[PDB]
């Protein structure tokens, strides 16, 4: 009904707001990144699925689909500074620490870090809920997850590596919170075991299509997909993780009460033709 | 010995899982290694256990929560942008020891598995997700990392007595004063009494920096184990800038005082058993 992204914003925005400001410096660097633009494909997973599982949408349910694009908004700050990539732009704008400066840009990050388990806490959601969301989110996130991504990425800048290494970094680096939401959701549905592995299943293969997708604009707009496996085999890769991520989808909605429409429509406009 | 046992739970957290990167886990586990009085983690278990409340494993997981993100905060506090010192706990820092890029992501690490290790305990959801919440409160930014900006703002600025105590209540005093609170909360106590822990706790985490800023311009390498004076050069906002040292000593004896005869008072309402909290207050006193 309300526009997805804008309601997830202003549930952002209102985490920041509602409290006593500390530092107006840190709010404000903080926001610009959360403002500059983002398509919000994590949250807005997220959300789809709880609706797909039909389950009316929730104040409760924007603040846990918001936590997770306070983690991912803070990595990407992160790995923007000088002492990472140091790029100067994201999106044709500047980065954070452009913008403001590197100890800005640092602590926006550690914000957006400690800032989304607060937010994530603050549902209405049953309280053995709540926890199992957090142990998760830490786990994608953290030392076994996108930051433990983050780490073998850099790494790996010493070699040309196989597809095992290859996939490590994937997998942890962003398919572990781009699988959290798809979890996530059936864990606030609270489906039994062999549904939550299902969906997070589907959520692991979108991980994967996500990064591959992201390797071949990158070189149509050093340890990728094209330069691993060539042009031909990643577009390969692309088209039968979309098809078996969309095929697993369609066979839960001919077994349990699920509408995933919505989702195979997002997932159709991933695709990348040659 | 809780100082053991609190780095037996740290190392088990990340042992016990399966290793994604071993340089990420080498990196975090230096900086834990290097040292560190641990006095937040210990001033939660001594609560704990002065409210007649024998430690299990998931006390000390709550306990190693807390260090963690203390940890984090140093690594960072550390860098380059930031106060750039090359030693902390009488070794390299994280990013001399290895290299920026390094320790800014172990301080990330240790953030985010944090609340990992606070949502392993065996305590009820409900105690759970109130620590989850205040422990995100106490630390990001209308906590420590909100104080970090304003202390980093003031840096040459001639600012007042209020401006610099909500810098100190911030960096330092909420993750003092949430030790207090987050064991008096797992301990189920009412209202009153949560927000009396959470006074001696705020009491204890302000009394701490003027501590903190006393002995950066008084004490020597071998005694902080960090790079002396860094303050001065800096032009940080200080209880001894602003008021000078003797008041600075008369501040931080006189609220230890009042800390401790909160914690007598509460020990003849309730059963509180606070030697050992007074015990370690007592090794935070300083001499001119
Ligand atoms: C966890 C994060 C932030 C992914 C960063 O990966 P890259 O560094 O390869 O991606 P871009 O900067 O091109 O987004
Ligand atoms: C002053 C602050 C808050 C940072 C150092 O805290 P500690 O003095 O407790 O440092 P460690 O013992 O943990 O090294
Ligand atoms: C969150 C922190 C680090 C508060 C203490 O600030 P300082 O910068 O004075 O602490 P030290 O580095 O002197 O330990
Ligand atoms: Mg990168
Ligand atoms: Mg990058
Ligand atoms: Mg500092
Ligand atoms: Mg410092
Ligand atoms: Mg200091």
């Amino acid at each position: 009904s309300m526009d997805k992204l804008k309601k997830i914003d202003q549930t952002i925005h209102a985490f920041y707001c509602e409290k006593a400001v500390i530092s107006e410096k840190l709010n404000e660097a903080v926001l610009y990144s959360i403002n500059a633009g983002g398509k919000r494909i994590r949250p807005i997973l997220f959300l789809e699925v709880i609706e797909a599982l039909q389950i009316p949408l929730t104040e409760s349910h924007f603040k846990a689909a918001a936590a997770l694009e306070m983690i991912h908004t803070g990595s990407l700050i992160h790995d923007d500074l000088p002492a990472m990539d140091n790029d100067d732009y994201r999106r044709g704008q500047l980065t954070n620490h452009k913008k403001f400066d590197e100890a800005t840009a640092i602590l926006a990050g550690d914000s957006l870090f400690l800032d989304a388990f607060g937010m994530l806490a603050e549902t209405d959601f049953p309280t053995d809920v709540t926890v199992d969301l957090v142990r998760s989110l830490s786990s994608a996130s953290g030392t076994f997850g996108m930051v433990g991504g983050q780490m073998l990425d850099m790494a790996a800048e010493g070699k040309k590596l196989n597809l095992k290494n290859l996939q490590l970094i994937h997998r942890h680096k962003t398919g572990q919170l781009l699988a959290y939401p798809f979890w996530a959701a059936a864990r606030v549905a609270q489906l039994d075991e062999n549904l939550l592995a299902t969906f997070l299943e589907i959520g692991m293969i979108i991980g994967l299509a996500f990064q591959v997708r992201d390797d071949i604009l990158d070189i149509t707009a050093k340890m990728t997909y094209p330069h691993l496996l060539g042009l031909n085999e990643s577009y390969q890769i692309l088209d039968e993780s979309l098809d078996q991520a969309e095929a697993i989808l369609r066979k839960l909605s001919d077994e349990i009460a699920f509408a995933p429409q919505k989702i195979l429509s997002l997932i159709e406009r991933l695709r990348l033709d040659a």
